[PDB]
């Protein structure tokens, strides 16, 4: 069958991937006792948007559920699935003649049918007539709450939809659950995005020089990924945090746009990712700007390497993700105590939530079509109201087919350190004279992407990770990729 | 005073630029009979957005009128200007403590006052109280129609604004008119954006090889502009059209995403643009993929070079922009006839609107904080209902300080050609025996950015333009090498 491809060495993604997702969704819905025979899933694709009141176009990226089901890159579409038969119908815009001048060839419905390997293609202006002729019992539309943004998913609507029976509660939990478990075809794409991003991280480690701006490395990474990987869209704003900026967890946004000069002695924390055909990946590398770890840098870094690998080594089906987060906390505290930053009983430190002072974010998150992927907190799975754990993006137990980031870190964040020092329950653990040396250190984060298997995990990411590996990578002469 | 800067060799932009814009707006409003004493201009900045229902952030770019007035890069702000005194007050978000963990330092109001060189800074939630204390006669807010998108500008609103007198008709045409005329400080930024984009276009011409995907060149261009120019944001999606794709005017969007393999013999049309600190520029270079113009490519290309240079040489204050569009049409028709593609009376071709078959878009547009900048069709300036001319983004007369693109092109667009061949009014002008050779050629567009001056124009763009200059650039010749 057909495949999405951007030529050269980019990955061919079969449109069969989306057909399988549609099948899986129907299979799940058929088992839901509330689902009536004759139901039709109705999804609405994204539309082109512009900047404020201007005619400046925003680069179009498909809505994630719609992509998951159909893989359609064009704006202005709808897609429906007959639950009982699995039959798919794509609705495409009927375009004006002037499109051929400004935008490109006006493709036939048959072109789209072949391109997307759906059962039928119709024009958007006929959606009410077409669905009427199919005599559905109920239209199943998408409405629910994303548990990372708190936003409500936008339900499909079209002129005439008021004449149908519409249910907007059943679909969301079911399609979310399908997205949580990746098919082998989806995993192939995530292996590819990890390959390209792993290569680009290596090129950045090779190219970094003291005196560069953070954004120079962001730019190089993005250029490698687009020109060599076909990765055009960003799945999130890149974090290139040097020096004290590596303690700022989502550094790099408009308010803090990666314009610090990298200095001799800095630690760099490079959290850079993106997507291919709307499949995301998310990798973080930490390394000394000047290519040589100091003793302090080695100690902090190897603490996070230790928790990274202890978590990966423990992950397998049935493991509770919050237990992995607490495992990382305990290891960080042990290592910070060995360094002399902390003293006392690590058991007592854990009871006082001291780990969250050094790792205030969740250990890691589901990954898929969104970087913070859906389904972390389905009905019955509660957020834990404790420091650190409350920021976890899932409190689920692991099952085969889940894709997770594993991203422990240790940071020196002044307002958290200052809170802890003011609190007698935590202050006693902290050795102020040693900690003072680490003020302004920033932090270290090591982020791997993994898939849960029947027996453990498959690591998707492949970057240098030990101190010796990183130092060797940075000292390499072959860049093999020199734009100007 | 303070400046915006991204270090290295990027441009330092004084915040005085925005203070001057505020002063100019107040001076214009003071002369407006609809404006009473005690008025306050109220603008609302852009907010952060996310992709659909996800927590995936969209890179924040400031709303253009707000930027013009304040130069503020942070989301969630408001800004007000006392018309009588020019006093400026910036309102910034009151941030949660957790911001310090995830997003960065929580800056004081004094930090922002110093950063932006405004007269006062307050928190956004205090805006009703602060404006109440100033006892304004009326709040002047922004509402009007963008004549390229047809969208209505978003008017500022806040909790409690219903307790004020609000006027939303006065401000828009006045702040638009201010934006139409660039200050010397604004021109410095547009000289810089043209410098970086011109350099990046040269790098693309040097790097292009038969067999590359179009998007490889898009990527290289963007990398130059960001890493060397600090140009992070795109002001529109790059058009990297090879072969027949060069006849698709806004090629490169999600539906046609620059994924064609460049072939020997292709013409390339690279319309590649962007912005620095929300100041745009927009440049198009056309060139043979293999670095050597064929006779046919030279002829089409030099036809557009001729119209480009004729328009640039004719532009000056008082010139009616539609007359420049028709000048380009006449030159294209003359040159297409000199090539043997057309025959007959060129006067008759013009009367038949034949130029629009080959150039269906407007000759060029205002440029500024938006790539298609505001103010092309103020009240009383009408769109001309003729082929080609109806696509013009302004029908104004030129005045000093306007910034325009000059972007004639010639394309071979099958459905427009076929329409002309079916039309007895146009068909006889076309010589199929020669035209058939140009089917699938794509097209050529040459786009320069210029400033209208007292004496004519200032050309901002600096890229190779003659056949010899382009061939030298693609062969890796240094700059300052003069064929
Ligand atoms: O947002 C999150 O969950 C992770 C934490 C560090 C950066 N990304
Ligand atoms: O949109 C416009 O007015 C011009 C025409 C060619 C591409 N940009
Ligand atoms: O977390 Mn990246
Ligand atoms: O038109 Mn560029
Ligand atoms: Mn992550
Ligand atoms: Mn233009």
């Amino acid at each position: 069958g057909p495949s999405f491809w951007l030529g050269n060495e980019t990955l061919k993604v079969p449109l069969a991937l989306f057909a399988l997702n549609r099948q899986r969704l129907c299979e799940r819905l058929r088992k839901n006792p509330a689902v009536q025979a004759g139901s039709i899933v109705v999804l609405q694709g994204g539309e082109e948007t512009q900047r404020y009141c201007t005619d400046t176009g925003v680069l179009f990226r498909q809505e994630s559920f719609f992509h998951w089901a159909f893989g359609v890159t064009e704006p202005g579409c709808y897609g429906v699935i007959d639950v009982d038969t699995g039959k798919s119908t794509l609705f495409v815009p009927r375009l004006p003649a002037s499109h051929a001048t400004w935008m490109g060839k006006i493709h036939s419905k048959e072109h789209f049918k072949e391109k997307y390997a759906v059962d039928d293609v119709q024009y958007v202006d006929e959606i009410a007539s077409v669905l009427t002729s199919q005599k559905p019992s109920v239209l199943l539309t998408l409405r629910g709450v994303n548990t990372d943004s708190g936003s409500v998913c936008r339900e499909a609507s079209f002129d005439g939809i008021s004449k149908f029976e519409v249910n907007n509660t059943i679909l969301h939990p079911e399609i979310v659950e399908c997205r949580v478990f990746k098919t082998d075809m989806e995993l192939e794409v995530l292996r590819y995005t990890n390959k390209i991003f792993s290569e680009a991280h290596r090129e950045v480690m090779k190219a970094v020089k003291v005196g560069m701006k953070e954004y120079e490395l962001e730019s190089l990474f993005e250029h490698y990924c687009y020109s060599r990987g076909g990765m055009r869209h960003s799945s999130y704003t890149c974090i290139c945090g040097s020096g004290e900026n590596s303690a700022v967890l989502h550094y790099g946004h408009a308010g803090a746009p990666n314009d610090r000069t990298i200095q001799n002695g800095d630690m760099c924390l490079f959290d850079m990712g993106g997507e291919y055909y709307c499949f995301a990946s998310d990798i973080t590398c930490s390394f000394p700007a000047n290519g040589k770890f100091t003793a302090d840098q080695k100690a902090v870094y190897e603490a996070v390497l230790r928790s990274s690998r202890a978590v990966m080594g423990a992950m397998k089906p049935g493991v509770w993700w919050p237990d992995m987060h607490r495992l990382a906390d305990r290891i960080h505290l042990e290592e910070l105590a060995h360094m002399g930053i902390l003293s006392g009983s690590v058991d007592a430190m854990v009871q006082a939530h001291l780990g969250a002072v050094f790792m205030p974010h969740g250990l890691g998150h589901f990954l898929g079509i969104d970087v913070h992927d859906v389904g972390g907190y389905p009905e019955g799975v509660e957020r834990i109201d404790e420091p650190g754990l409350r920021s976890l993006r899932t409190a689920r137990h692991l099952q085969p087919g889940m894709v997770l980031t594993v991203e422990p870190g240790i940071y020196f964040i002044d307002h958290l350190l200052d809170e802890a020092l003011a609190d007698p329950a935590r202050a006693s653990f902290l050795n102020r004279e040693v900690l003072q040396r680490f003020r302004g250190f920033g932090g270290v984060r090591i982020e791997e992407d993994v898939v849960v298997t029947d027996s453990g995990i498959e690591l998707l990411t492949c970057v240098p990770r030990t101190v010796e590996e990183i130092e060797a990578c940075m000292a390499g002469c072959d860049k093999a990729f020199t734009p100007f």
